[PDB]
């Protein structure tokens, strides 16, 4: 027992340092947030007229508004006041450290951090984007990387630790190579015929599909009969793949003999599994099948323990909270429906709740589970499931990732021009004329219409810039030469950009600025910032590194697309066009008509006596295979996963009003898709990526990636600083006056005392709350002097002792800086207390931030936190280059969105402050969706194409389609951005992982 106890202490010691780092960073950021905005979110609107709150369209909750300029304003007739109630159920805010640590925890884990990021900005202001980017990068991305690296190192160390029929049979053995190609082509054609379905399905089309299925079944059955006849059970049946083929074909002909053909729709797509037969031709698909098999096979024990854990947690939650869930339904249920959409009453819903927790969404059900049970018991269960659940899942993801993978005078002029081009006077000029040109696009926003001078200046700048670029291009042509220029890869990335701009501007100036293709091309002017990729050394290097994996990414992309086509043909069959519903739309907010009044289309048509009954489809549905792909991508990115998963369960059949959870068991389809097209299809992409960088690195022979030569030598210098830190030993003072001061300073317990004092300062900083007694305010202020005075005295003592000898140490300079900063902050506060200098309290609470600079002293005294911070220090250049590339991508998409969706109707995620009409708002939205959070909410107001959800007919300034977007371009934009950002962030994670690996 003692041996296993010690073993458990071990394998936790591995995460000891990372856990302490997480706790300390969370505490520091909690203190920063608490000081910045405490009890600020409780700023609901109240009508000047008891309490009168207005509600934002589409949401019953009150509207958090705040005083300031950046912060979100409030409708006329309302004054933002510190109404005493927190926005979400009264359970989310920064009014105290205990409520600030949890908010930062859920901001690190990223669960629904979109709401927090758009609330705290609405209240405090837009300028607070800095805190959120900092906590996401330094907090979320960094801490998850380090935890993943800890688990990876632990498990890597574990891994490396240890008659007539006979005549026909003779003639039936043709088995020509043409036969296998023919059968494979037959499989592909069967799939492509079964993958062309839709809502229309004219009778001729239905008959054609039926006869096609019949003939293909006939061919497959004839082939199986011929093979079994030619072979015997010992030869034919003995094969695993033959058994699979026989099972699928017999399940296809039995249903082909059923009364209701594939009425189940699970059997109408059971034959579709045969596409696995393409495993022979496809190595990547073979590897995917191997991944799944070994996950269920050799590595099946880990999955079994995961499943039993999830089942046990779901059962415990049900048994403990179902009675309260039923007794208090009205407390958490939606305004109209009588039951919560997600609850824990019966085992199925408890298991779905636990799966939602494991999926990365827990607070939404946490809050509600607090207003139906004791806060203590419901808080433990929700947190323990997350930590244990996400640890066990990431334990499988690595186990699968380590077993399947790795287990005349003209020529003189030409030469002169060639030499001139290489000159710095032109190179640097072009580099910063490519930066200014890219930057100038940010001012082309929707509000630009209101500043005629600004747009005129911008168009002058654009014309001059394109003229300059044409001159540069023709000079480069006349110097370098046609073949030399066109050989390079980037040379033509500039040529096509220049031509796009040229033809667009020529069309505009030719009084032909009305052609739809011309307008679309002009909308592609967001490609101008792309021109800065070649010039910058680091961005060019990272671009080359990324392009080095296109061959290794295309195969996995194709395999994922096929394995998703299967699930997009299973979903289209199970439920197509069955998502339509009859809604009642009185104001923005609408209530689907109860099935008592209208239960089908004609009823919703004859009872239109209210003037508002509407029959409209869900925004994301399963009508055809393209929408199936979109609705599977939303479930894979885990955003919009409920609007298309609620429609599924409430639908009954074609042209019938959805009923409350009639298809309560249709959640299994989405659960299965999540499992397979997620944990078993991203694991493939990741393994392929960790072998395409491991290769090409062993090929590079250790050459650093994402880094230039100057950055490499700087990295080497810093690596030496990792051992050069110590300076010469300090001589002891000779005179008693300085000698006694020195020998008192340098002592066994001096450092312990200073650390304890910093800990006490942290304690007295965290005891702070919102709206506390004036007595406690005075106490904190006075103890905020007992500490600043003491630290300044100690710093001046150590400065007097040893004179300039100690100044050589860098961190001594750092702590001197923090102490003098505290003194300066106190002086500034005292001076600003005057009657002449008065500003918002935010200025007080931001100047008071110097204390955290004064409590960062523990870093120099830390054990492993300092090592991890050193690793981050070394990795900074690589992450800087990748961040430059990511910001360039974000800028491209910002310009695209600003040009394309500045008129959509403000619904769901979009608001009056998170629109696309301004560059700041566009950057805010793109930063939010960079992690694929709320992208569904931003997409939904674009999918709308007709009334009432959007009014296609609406002046909308000059906006076309009124308040309705273009679903095709919206889907392309958002899907491309999320995929590209996933690639860039996984590059960042790989860079950090390898930097810590060294
Ligand atoms: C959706 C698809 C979901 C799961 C994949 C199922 C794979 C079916 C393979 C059919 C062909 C066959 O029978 O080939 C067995 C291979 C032969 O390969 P070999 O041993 O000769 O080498 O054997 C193996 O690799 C091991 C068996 C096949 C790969 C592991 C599959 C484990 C999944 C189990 C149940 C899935 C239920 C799906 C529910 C809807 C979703
Ligand atoms: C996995 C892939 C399967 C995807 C499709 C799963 C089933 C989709 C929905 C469906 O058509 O399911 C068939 C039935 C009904 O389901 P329902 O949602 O209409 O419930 C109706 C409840 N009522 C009758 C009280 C109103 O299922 C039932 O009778 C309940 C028992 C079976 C539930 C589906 C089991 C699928 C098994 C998956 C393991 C692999
Ligand atoms: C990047 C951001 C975050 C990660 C930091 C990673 C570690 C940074 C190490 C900084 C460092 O080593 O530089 C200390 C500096 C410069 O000294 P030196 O390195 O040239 O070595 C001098 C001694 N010789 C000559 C023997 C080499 O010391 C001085 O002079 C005084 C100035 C001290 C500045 C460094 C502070 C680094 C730690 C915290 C920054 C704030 C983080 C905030 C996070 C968000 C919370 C809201
Ligand atoms: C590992 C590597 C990454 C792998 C990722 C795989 C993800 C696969 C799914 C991607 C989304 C596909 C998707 O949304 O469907 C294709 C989309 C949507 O369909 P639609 O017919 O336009 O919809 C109805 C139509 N709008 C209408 O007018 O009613 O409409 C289109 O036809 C647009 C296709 C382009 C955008 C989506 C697919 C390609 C994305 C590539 C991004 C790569 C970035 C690097
Ligand atoms: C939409 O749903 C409604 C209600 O289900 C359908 O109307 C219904 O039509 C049926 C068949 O005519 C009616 O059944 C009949 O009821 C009368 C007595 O009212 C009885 O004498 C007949 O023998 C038969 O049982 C049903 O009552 C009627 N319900 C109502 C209130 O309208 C409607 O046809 C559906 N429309 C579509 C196209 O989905
Ligand atoms: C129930 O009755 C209402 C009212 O007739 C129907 O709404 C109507 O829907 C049509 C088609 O969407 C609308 O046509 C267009 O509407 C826009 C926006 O008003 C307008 O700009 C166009 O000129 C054109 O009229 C129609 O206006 C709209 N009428 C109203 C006032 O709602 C609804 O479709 C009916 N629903 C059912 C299921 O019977
Ligand atoms: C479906 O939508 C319609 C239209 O919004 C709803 O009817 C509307 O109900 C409101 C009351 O919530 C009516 O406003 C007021 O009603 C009171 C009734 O005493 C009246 O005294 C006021 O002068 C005022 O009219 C509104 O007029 C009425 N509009 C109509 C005629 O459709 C309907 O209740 C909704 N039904 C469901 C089940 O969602
Ligand atoms: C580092 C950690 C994160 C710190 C927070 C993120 C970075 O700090 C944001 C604040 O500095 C914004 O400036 P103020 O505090 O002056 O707020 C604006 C107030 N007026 C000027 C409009 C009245
Ligand atoms: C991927 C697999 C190959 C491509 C499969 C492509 O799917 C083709 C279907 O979408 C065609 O039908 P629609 O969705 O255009 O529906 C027709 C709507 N009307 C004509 C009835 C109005
Ligand atoms: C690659 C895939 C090739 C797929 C070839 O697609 C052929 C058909 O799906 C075309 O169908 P339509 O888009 O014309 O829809 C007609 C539907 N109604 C009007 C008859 C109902
Ligand atoms: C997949 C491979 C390619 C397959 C191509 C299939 C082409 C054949 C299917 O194309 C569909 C169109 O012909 C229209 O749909 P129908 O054939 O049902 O005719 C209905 C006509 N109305 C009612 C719309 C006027
Ligand atoms: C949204 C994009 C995010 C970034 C990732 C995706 C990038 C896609 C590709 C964009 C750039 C495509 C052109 C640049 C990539 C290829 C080039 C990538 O770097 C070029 C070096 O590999 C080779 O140098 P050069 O091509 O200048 O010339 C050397 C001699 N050879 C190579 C010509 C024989
Ligand atoms: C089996 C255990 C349960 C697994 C739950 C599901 C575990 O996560 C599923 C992943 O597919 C989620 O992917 P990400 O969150 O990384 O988003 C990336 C989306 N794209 C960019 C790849 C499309
Ligand atoms: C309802 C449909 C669409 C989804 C479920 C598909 C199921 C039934 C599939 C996926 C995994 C498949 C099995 C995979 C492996 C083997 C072993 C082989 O020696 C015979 C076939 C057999 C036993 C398959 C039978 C069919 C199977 C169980
Ligand atoms: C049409 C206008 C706007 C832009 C024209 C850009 C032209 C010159 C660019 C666009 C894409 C380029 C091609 C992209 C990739 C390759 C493969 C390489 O192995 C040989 C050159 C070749 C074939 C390039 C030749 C130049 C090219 C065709
Ligand atoms: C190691 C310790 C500090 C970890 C945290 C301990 C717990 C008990 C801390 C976390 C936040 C703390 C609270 C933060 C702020 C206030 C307001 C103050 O006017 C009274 C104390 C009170 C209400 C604190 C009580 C103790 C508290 C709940």
């Amino acid at each position: 027992l003692k041996v296993i106890v010690g073993a458990l202490i071990h394998s936790v010691k591995k995460l000891a340092d990372v856990t302490i780092l997480t706790i300390f960073c969370l505490s520091v950021f909690a203190l920063v947030g608490l000081q910045l905005f405490k009890g600020n979110l409780k700023n609901k609107c109240v009508k000047n007229d008891p309490d009168i709150y207005i509600n934002k369209r589409g949401t019953s909750d009150p509207l958090l508004c705040g005083n300031g300029s950046d912060s979100g304003h409030c409708p006329d007739g309302y004054i933002c006041l510190k109404t005493s109630d927190n926005p979400d159920f009264n359970y989310t805010s920064f009014d105290s450290f205990a409520w600030a640590f949890l908010s930062l925890f859920r901001l690190m884990t990223q669960d629904s951090w979109e709401r927090l990021y758009q609330q705290t900005l609405r209240t405090s202001g837009k300028i607070y984007m800095i805190f959120f980017v900092l906590v996401i990068f330094l907090g979320s991305f960094y801490l998850v990387n380090l935890i993943l690296a800890v688990v990876t190192m632990a498990y890597e160390e574990q891994n490396q630790a240890t008659w007539v029929k006979l005549k026909t049979i003779l003639f039936g053995l043709v088995t020509d190579p043409f036969a296998e190609l023919t059968i494979t082509l037959c499989i592909v054609v069967n799939t492509i015929f079964m993958a062309m379905e839709h809502h229309g399905m004219s009778p001729t089309f239905e008959a054609m599909l039926q006869i096609g299925n019949i003939v293909f079944t006939i061919f497959f059955t004839a082939e199986m009969v011929f093979k079994i006849i030619a072979f015997d059970p010992y030869y034919y049946f003995q094969k695993k793949w033959n058994i699979f083929d026989c099972i699928i074909v017999t399940v296809s002909l039995l249903e082909l003999g059923v009364a209701k053909k594939g009425s189940l729709s699970v059997l109408r797509s059971f034959r579709l599994l045969r596409v696995f037969k393409l495993a022979k031709s496809w190595p990547t698909l073979n590897t995917l099948i191997k991944i799944i098999g070994n996950s269920v096979g050799a590595l099946g024990n880990l999955t079994i323990i995961l499943a039993i854990i999830v089942f046990v947690f779901a059962l415990v939650g049900k048994q403990l909270l179902g009675e309260n869930y039923r007794n208090n339904r009205k407390n958490i249920s939606a305004p109209h429906e009588d039951w919560p959409r997600w609850h824990m009453h019966d085992f199925f819903h408890s298991f779905l709740i636990v799966f939602r927790i494991l999926c990365g969404e827990w607070i939404e059900n946490m809050w509600a589970c607090m207003e139906v049970g004791q806060k203590s018991i419901c808080l433990i269960l929700f947190l323990t499931v997350m930590v244990l659940g996400n640890l066990v899942v990431l334990n499988l993801f690595i186990a699968l990732l380590l077993n399947s993978f790795s287990a005349d005078v003209g020529w003189q002029v030409r030469k002169t021009c060639y030499r001139i081009v290489e000159h710095s006077w032109f190179e640097s000029f072009i580099i910063f004329m490519i930066l200014l040109s890219s930057g100038s696009l940010a001012f082309e926003d929707y509000y630009l219409d209101q500043k005629p001078t600004v747009k005129a200046l911008l168009e002058y700048t654009d014309r001059v810039f394109t003229f300059i670029f044409v001159f540069e291009m023709l000079l480069k042509w006349v110097a370098y030469g046609f073949k030399k220029y066109f050989t390079n890869a980037w040379c033509w990335l500039d040529f096509l950009i220049v031509n796009i701009s040229l033809i667009s501007l020529t069309a505009k100036i030719l009084e032909y600025s009305e052609v739809a293709p011309i307008k679309a091309l002009r909308t592609l002017r967001a490609l101008r910032p792309l021109r800065a990729l070649s010039r910058f050394e680091g961005m060019r290097v990272v671009v080359d590194a990324l392009v080095g994996a296109i061959p290794s990414i295309m195969n996995v992309l194709l395999v994922c697309l096929i394995f998703w086509l299967i699930f997009s043909i299973m979903g289209v069959n199970l439920f197509a066009g069955k998502f339509w519903r009859c809604i009642n739309y009185t104001d923005g907010e609408f209530s689907l008509v109860p099935l008592s009044i209208v239960n089908n289309k004609s009823d919703c048509k004859i009872q239109n006596s209210t003037g508002s009954f509407f029959w409209v489809n869900v925004k994301v549905n399963f009508d055809n295979v393209a929408m199936g792909y979109l609705a599977l991508l939303q479930v894979a990115t885990f955003k919009g996963w409920m609007d298309i998963m609620y429609a599924a369960v409430d639908s009954r059949e074609v042209n019938m009003q959805p009923k409350w959870e009639d298809n309560v068991y249709m959640y299994l389809y989405f659960v299965i898709f999540i499992i397979f097209g997620g944990f078993f299809t991203l694991n493939l992409f990741v393994g392929v990526i960790i072998d395409n960088f491991n290769q090409q690195k062993k090929k590079l022979g250790g050459q650093d990636i994402f880094m230039t030569e100057e950055q490499k030598k700087y990295y080497n210098a810093m690596k030496k600083l990792g051992s050069k830190k110590p300076q010469k030993p300090i001589p002891r003072p000779l005179n008693k006056f300085q000698g006694f001061v020195f020998d008192i300073v340098t002592r066994q317990a001096f450092d312990i005392t200073i650390m304890v004092l910093i800990c006490l300062n942290m304690i007295t900083m965290m005891v702070e709350t919102d709206d506390q007694s004036e007595e406690k305010t005075k106490i904190l202020g006075k103890i905020n002097q007992f500490f600043v005075a003491v630290f300044t005295g100690e710093c001046v003592m150590k400065m007097f002792a040893l004179r300039q000898y100690y100044f050589t140490n860098g961190w001594n300079v750092f702590d001197f800086i923090v102490v003098v900063l505290s003194i300066a902050s106190l002086i500034f506060s005292a001076i600003l207390k005057s009657l002449q200098s008065y500003f918002s309290p935010t200025l007080f609470r931001v100047i008071r931030l110097a204390r955290i600079g004064r409590i960062l002293r523990l870093i120099r005294a830390a054990k492993g936190i300092r090592t991890l911070l050193f690793a981050l220090m070394m990795s900074l250049p690589a992450l800087f280059n990748i961040g430059l590339l990511l910001f360039l991508v974000m800028f491209i998409y910002s310009i695209f969105g600003m040009s394309s969706f500045p008129h959509v109707r403000w619904e769901a995620g979009i608001d009056d402050m998170f629109n696309f009409q301004t560059f700041a708002n566009s950057m805010l939205c793109l930063f939010q969706i960079t992690t694929s959070a709320g992208w569904d909410g931003l997409l939904s107001p674009i999918l709308n194409t007709g009334p009432p959800y959007c009014d296609p007919n609406l002046p909308n300034s000059n906006g076309t389609r009124g308040d309705c977007g273009s679903p095709a371009v919206g889907i392309i934009f958002f899907t491309t951005y999320i995929i590209i950002s996933f690639l860039i962030v996984v590059n960042m994670y790989i860079a950090v992982i390898l930097e810590n690996f060294n």
